[PDB]
């Protein structure tokens, strides 16, 4: 039947998608995915009453918001501690050491880099992405649904069968260096209001009031973690965690390393420091986090901050000189 029909062409789409833009291993030629893209939009043109809010042709709001309304988060999210040397991030390890019961050897973190952007919430119902919010500061932010939905790597439907229950995505959303150059190029041109770095770029994105607008600009999300976990059993590690929301279609960054002991953890830093913008887009630090989560639930928090976890920052870009 048609029903059917538009289903398994919708679900074609998505696979390819997930192929693209989180395997980043397509299937199939991108000419292939445009005109399956078309045949799509043609056929619901021809039986708009099986149109679904889901569809692959649906991510953009046909009129702007007059303005974000205000989002109380259900779960609030702790924040984040800094450091700026080898010998803060060698003391936080060794409060670690000094607190867990059992300490294992190795400790093992999940290091990731941190990526230069907006951080933001989004949640799936029963596989459907519903409501997304920002961050804001952890228990107050904006509703920015319509905006998420525009972004081509997050997902309008989870890539499984038996999705969960409900489950909160919390990642950053950032642009890349090309489409930041092209966005500001654009906007010299037209003579409207440039950027002037790409973690602001995305945050202006992402109060952008027309979705219209919102879906010109080239955002990626990269997925940090997990809030609101309904109806599935989520692996016991960080890393297993990130791994598994890649197998249901969302979006990670793939610099992401498990690292034993200080040392190594130190080593993933200056790594990433290497390359913090030789990736394509800016990378501001990292966040090193203990991996196992019953070692995490332990350790726990204090002065609204993980005790397990660190953000060890790069310098700023302005003071990187001769
Ligand atoms: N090889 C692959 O599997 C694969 C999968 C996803 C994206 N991509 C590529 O990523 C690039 C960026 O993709 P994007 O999502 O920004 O789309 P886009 O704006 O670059 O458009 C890509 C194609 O999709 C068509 N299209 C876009 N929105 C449509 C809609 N609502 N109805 C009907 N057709 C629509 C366009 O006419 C165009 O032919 C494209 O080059 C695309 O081919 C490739
Ligand atoms: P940025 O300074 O935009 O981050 C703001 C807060 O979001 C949370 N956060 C961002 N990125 C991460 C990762 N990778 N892991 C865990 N938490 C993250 C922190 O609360 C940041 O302070």
């Amino acid at each position: 039947n048609i029903q059917t029909q538009l289903d398994n062409l919708r679900k074609t789409l998505r696979q390819y998608e997930y192929e693209y833009h989180v395997l980043d291993n397509p299937s199939v030629p991108d000419s292939e995915y445009d005109r399956l893209f078309h045949q799509l939009k043609a056929l619901e043109l021809e039986h708009p009453e099986f149109l679904t809010s889901d569809s692959p042709t649906q991510r953009v709001g046909a009129k702007p918001l007059s303005g974000f309304s205000q989002i109380r988060h259900e779960i609030p999210m702790l924040s984040l501690d800094n450091a700026f040397s080898d010998a803060e991030f060698n003391a936080f390890v060794a409060r670690i050491e000094d607190r867990l019961i059992l300490l294992p050897a190795p400790l093992t973190f999940c290091c990731e880099p941190k990526l230069d952007g907006l951080a933001v919430s989004i949640l799936y119902v029963n596989g459907e992405l519903t409501q997304a919010a920002t961050r804001g500061d952890g228990t107050t932010g904006e509703d920015i649904t319509a905006n998420i939905r525009t972004i081509r790597n997050v997902p309008l439907q989870l890539l499984t069968d038996n999705p969960p229950a409900r489950l909160e995505v919390r990642g950053e959303v950032f642009m890349p260096h090309a489409g930041f150059e092209r966005l500001n190029k654009y906007a010299l041109e037209h003579n409207e209001k440039t950027f002037a770095n790409p973690r602001n770029a995305a945050a202006g994105s992402l109060r952008q009031l027309d979705p219209n607008i919102t879906s010109k600009r080239p955002l990626v999300l990269n997925a940090y973690g997990i809030g609101i976990a309904e109806g599935v059993d989520l692996p016991t590690t960080h890393y297993a965690r990130l791994q598994w929301l890649k197998s249901i279609g969302i979006p990670v960054n793939p610099e992401i390393r498990l690292c034993n002991g200080a040392d190594e953890v130190l080593g993933f830093y200056r790594d990433i420091q290497n390359k913090r913008s030789s990736l394509g887009y800016d990378i501001d630090g990292t966040v090193l986090k203990i991996n196992d989560i019953a070692l995490q639930n332990e350790l726990g928090f204090i002065s609204k901050a993980p005790r397990w976890a660190i953000a060890y920052k790069f310098p700023a870009q302005e003071e990187l000189t001769l």
